[PDB]
């Protein structure tokens, strides 16, 4: 035995990892770039007028907003036709644009008592505690009344200053350029975007009937208590209309096979617990089989949720005058996306349960095996440090740099400091006595007694397993 | 040369597909006046393959020779314009040359290529290649001219000594790595 066996998991295991590529080849495209590319150079590379410079990307007040919105904006979204609006001739506009506010309420903070003779009013940063929910200058339509979020259909964001939610005062612009500029004048004059104002969202969608792949634009603009504005975007190339051509078919086939690859190895992989071997975990070759058979698990729910109501879309091609709300298919396509590349990624580190053909491919797998029980306490020891060092940068840079804003950023910095990627021309700057001081100790602490103990035991450990054979070697 | 889906047939009129050889335009379009705006197979056009940076393009299409003065290329090239040359359809263009410059012997090949994705935009591509005519012109190619025959008479001695040495060793002579780097 042991060929039957041994070699019977591998030859279905390859069958996996073919099907496994197929499904991930037809996932990502190549037109799929350019398509994202020549909207993204469209709304955030443009000025946002002829005697600017400025753009999107590099907003910085509520006048380069309100600039924006007429300008540069109505520029991209409306084309003359050589009535409809292709974008770039083959990109079809469907539907209307939608604008959103979100702002906070007048009164909403508390003015010490000393200087409340000059400090006339506040407002507070945006919660959902403190949310204005009354109509303010003239109340003719949608756009100066609250609507809650159940009659918005809409959905909470996780913006980058706080997560806003998904109502406030929105309003549906209009089919053509002429009487969508006379409805942007009119909310520029009647001023709309006040000081209490905290959060705006522009969104749209085009279809580009050439290839079949829809795609969705979301800019949003959030205005910090502090005063400021941080701009962002995201382009989502969703796909709703699947099954058209015969690779759709082909693919379709494939899934249904992956769907029953993965009841194979559940059912197999139960069988082995308490038909068998009952609660033996510690081998990191069956808590891995789990992960992926989890993961594909989970994948295959968000799939089958995903397609299974498409409503949006019927209820868009009922009447195509109004604002279609696919919002919420881009999200769980990007949460999609993000499980079905680990997946991926799991399955491929999986080949190294079989690569044992030889008696050199065995030692170089060893020596891994019996260096990573010790290489585990040193990595204690430097992670603590490692954090001991980003806590502090955080504490004493995180105000001035921006490079030690957050703590993540603080890591990340760090990890870039032991590529040697960033250069310290500004973080003295921030401070001069911790400044070079902070810099020096990190690259020599980390730089050469640190980092090297971890090559150094690796190497003792090889020289070791070598001999730990060669010996067994002379026994015979 | 595409598949509209039939709950937005409506909205959509035509689309243009992504190109391949399998959905090529072979018709007339606008007037049907010369070489312009008639379909040329690539052997009567003396054409290749080209690869460029989207897909492989053939060596057919709709071709002009322009003129050998500024004039009559100016006044061909906007009656081109004049009518829709590049309609929705168009998918890739190129425009080809050569120059010799006189003054130091150096020919030189020009290609220059647009390619127009069916999501819209514009992609260039260029390709110049100096070429050169020189054989046996100062004293100084003559010795050129001897070590390409030295070159192949030691490349016929290597060979006859490799023909050799495998005659004598039948086989296990391509595991020594200083022979294979000798084939
Ligand atoms: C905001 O409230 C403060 C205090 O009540 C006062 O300045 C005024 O009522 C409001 N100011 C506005 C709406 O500009
Ligand atoms: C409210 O009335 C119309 C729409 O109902 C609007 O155009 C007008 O500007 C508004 N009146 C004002 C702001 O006084
Ligand atoms: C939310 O969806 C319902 C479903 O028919 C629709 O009637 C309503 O108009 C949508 N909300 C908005 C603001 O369009
Ligand atoms: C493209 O072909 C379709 C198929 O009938 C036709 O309806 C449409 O008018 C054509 N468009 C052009 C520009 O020829
Ligand atoms: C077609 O060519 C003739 C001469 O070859 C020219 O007189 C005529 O104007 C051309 N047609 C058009 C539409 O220009
Ligand atoms: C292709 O080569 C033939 C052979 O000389 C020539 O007659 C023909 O004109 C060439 N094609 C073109 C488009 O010039």
């Amino acid at each position: 035995k042991y060929l039957k066996s041994v070699l019977r998991e591998l030859v279905t295991y390859l069958l996996f990892l073919i099907v496994l590529c197929i499904l991930t080849y037809g996932m990502m495209s190549s037109n799929v770039y350019y398509y994202t590319r020549m909207m993204s150079q469209l709304f955030l590379d443009t000025p946002v007028s002829k005697t600017e410079k400025t753009n999107f990307k590099t907003l910085s007040s509520m006048e380069d907003f309100w600039k924006f919105t007429e300008g540069s904006l109505l520029d991209g979204l409306y084309w003359k036709m050589q009535n409809r609006s292709f974008i770039f001739y083959e990109n079809l506009l469907l539907g209307v644009p939608r604008i959103r506010q979100l702002r906070v309420r007048n009164g909403s903070c508390s003015i010490p008592q000393d200087l409340r003779d000059e400090i006339k009013e506040c407002y507070d940063v945006y919660s959902v505690s403190s949310e204005d929910r009354a109509p303010f200058g003239p109340r003719n339509g949608t756009a100066w009344i609250y609507t809650s979020e159940k009659d918005l259909n809409g959905s909470s964001h996780w913006g980058i200053i706080a997560t806003y939610s998904g109502a406030g005062y929105y309003l549906d612009l209009s089919r053509t350029r002429e009487e969508t500029a006379a409805q942007v004048a009119s909310l520029k004059k009647n001023v709309w975007l006040d000081r209490g104002t905290r959060a705006t969202f522009i969104d749209f969608s085009v279809y580009n009937a050439n290839i079949n792949l829809f795609c969705v634009v979301r800019l949003l603009v959030e205005f910090p208590a502090t005063g400021g504005v941080i701009p962002s975007w995201q382009f989502q190339p969703l796909k709703l209309i699947r099954y058209v051509t015969t690779f759709d078919f082909f693919l379709a086939a494939c899934e249904i096979i992956f769907c029953f690859f993965i009841f194979y190895y559940v059912v197999e992989e139960i069988l082995e617990i308490r038909i068998h071997k009952l609660h033996y975990f510690r081998s990191f070759w069956n808590c891995l089989d789990v992960v992926i058979v989890v993961l594909s698990v989970v994948a295959i729910g968000i799939n089958i949720y995903r397609t299974s109501n498409v409503e949006v879309l019927l209820q868009f091609l009922e009447d195509q005058n109004t604002f279609p709300n696919f919002e919420h298919l881009a999200y769980w396509q990007i949460q999609f996306n993000n499980i079905a590349a680990v997946t991926v990624f799991f399955v491929w580190i999986k080949l190294f349960k079989f690569i044992n053909f030889n008696r050199t491919m065995s030692q170089l797998s060893t020596t891994m095996s019996r260096c990573a029980k010790d290489l585990f306490g040193f990595a204690i020891m430097f992670f603590i440090i490692f954090l001991a060092y980003a806590q502090l940068a955080y504490l004493v840079f995180g105000t001035q740099v921006d490079d030690f804003s957050t703590f993540q950023e603080c890591i990340f910095t760090q990890f870039r400091i032991i590529l040697g990627d960033i250069n310290f021309a500004e973080i003295e700057e921030a401070n001069r006595v911790l400044g070079p001081i902070y810099f020096t100790t990190f690259v020599f602490f980390m730089f050469f007694i640190l980092l090297n103990m971890f090559a150094a035991i690796i190497a003792d450990t090889y020289s070791e397993v070598k001999s730990d054979l060669a010996q067994q070697k002379a026994e015979m």
